[PDB]
């Protein structure tokens, strides 16, 4: 029978008013015998109908994949409203419902600390700049690097890790040519999180 | 019908001869109606019989594990371990295979980073251990001080870096008073590409 997957908006979308956060209800494994699928959307149990269903797309394994997108208000998501996607299909014993919401719990402000490279790493051609983000809740967060206004692309960020006190932490590693760090260039770690002022903070790092 | 999941040994078990590494074959959704389950194990296609099936836990939803000890060097050399599960309530037996990640093992680079000077206005400080450039991702990280283990630490999962190697960070949290006194803390890393599968990097107030 069919399967349903419900995806939340990206952390960055809910935190910046310029962007459009969306919850996405994906239905896979819809057979040819019964291709009609209907979506009912609910916000805290109140049915809404402003969703946008996309017309079914046959996949290469002879099954139809139907996607429905519901735009959400930034403050609705941040205020913790529940979003329920009810999927009905005549080849189902009963409709399938999935619910998604922001993690429950008191939000906490990320602490952002930039750490320079260990002196051991200076014998390398490239050095690792570290951004420690700890003590934040919920785990939805975005981390970026930049220098002199332009983005740095050669960086990787760990997934959020549950800390011992119930908050989350992560590390972000920016890799630059050792020549740039030695010159004295300034690098900045950008963090977006709901518990930040303007949902944004910036911590710089230089020799 | 039932499903089968096959798990590798713990990184630490394969790297220390004193420990016993094991691959674990978990069968879930075994019904009351048909409870009989069987296991056949193979090492690179050669059937072995030293496996040991351990019984047996009924679940919170009305719904069997088999363990096979392996030689440390067999796993590290990349031999295949096959768990064939037979059940009369299956259309045909389910077989799953697992092995160590393939590729040239690479040596972890281990760097200890002191706390940011901003963090000293806190009751506790964060000691950081960067482990990068290692392959495969199987690894164990521990912290200690004066020979004894530190327990209040967390380690990120391995993250695939841009060059195909992995990195992680480990964060040890200590009372700011211990760091200020000058105590020495050590980040221990176990990995197959290290000499003696082990390296240690210290960190203290400078
Ligand atoms: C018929 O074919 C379908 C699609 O076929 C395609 O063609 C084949 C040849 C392959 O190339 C496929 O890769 C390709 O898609 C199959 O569909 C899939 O079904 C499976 C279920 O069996 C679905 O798995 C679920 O995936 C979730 C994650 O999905 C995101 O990421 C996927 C990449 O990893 C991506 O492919 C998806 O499209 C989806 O992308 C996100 O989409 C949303 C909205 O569109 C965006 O907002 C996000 O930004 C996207 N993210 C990214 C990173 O791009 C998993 O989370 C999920 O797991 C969860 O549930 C299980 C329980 O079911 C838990 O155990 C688990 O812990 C977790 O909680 C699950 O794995 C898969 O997504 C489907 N593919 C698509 C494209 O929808 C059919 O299975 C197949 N039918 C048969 C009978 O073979
Ligand atoms: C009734 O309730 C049961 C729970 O009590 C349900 O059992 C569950 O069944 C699902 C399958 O439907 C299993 O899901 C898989 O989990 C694998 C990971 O398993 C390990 O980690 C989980 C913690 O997340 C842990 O609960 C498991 O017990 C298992 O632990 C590992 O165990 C080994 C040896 O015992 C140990 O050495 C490891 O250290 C240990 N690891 C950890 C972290 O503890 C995933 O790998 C599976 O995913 C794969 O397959 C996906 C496709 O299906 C694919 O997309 C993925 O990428 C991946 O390849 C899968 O998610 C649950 O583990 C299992 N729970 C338990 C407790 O056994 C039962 O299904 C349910 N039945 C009904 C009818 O309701």
């Amino acid at each position: 029978g069919p399967s349903v997957f419900l995806f939340p908006p990206k952390p960055k979308d809910t935190l910046m008013i310029s962007r459009t956060p969306e919850v996405t209800c994906v239905v896979v494994d819809v057979s040819h015998e019964d291709p009609e699928v209907k979506f009912n959307w609910y916000v805290d149990g109140v049915e809404v109908h402003n969703a946008k269903t996309k017309p079914r797309e046959e996949q290469y394994n002879s099954t139809y994949r139907v996607v429905s997108v519901l735009t959400v208000l930034h403050q609705d998501w941040l205020n913790g409203k529940e979003y329920k996607c009810a999927v009905s299909n005549k080849a189902l014993p009963a409709p399938i419902e999935k619910t998604i919401s922001k993690a429950k719990g008191q939000p906490r402000e990320p602490q952002v600390y930039t750490l320079p490279p260990s002196r051991d790493e200076l014998t390398k051609n490239q050095v690792s700049l570290t951004c420690l983000v700890k003590g934040f809740y919920p785990s939805d967060i975005a981390v970026e690097w930049e220098s002199n206004g332009q983005p740095e692309n050669n960086y990787k960020t760990t997934p959020p890790v549950l800390d011992s006190d119930g908050s989350f932490f992560l590390y972000s590693k920016l890799t630059v040519d050792k020549s740039r760090w030695q010159q004295g260039n300034v690098f900045s770690c950008s963090v977006m999180h709901e518990a930040l002022h303007n949902h944004y903070t910036q911590k710089s790092l230089s020799l």
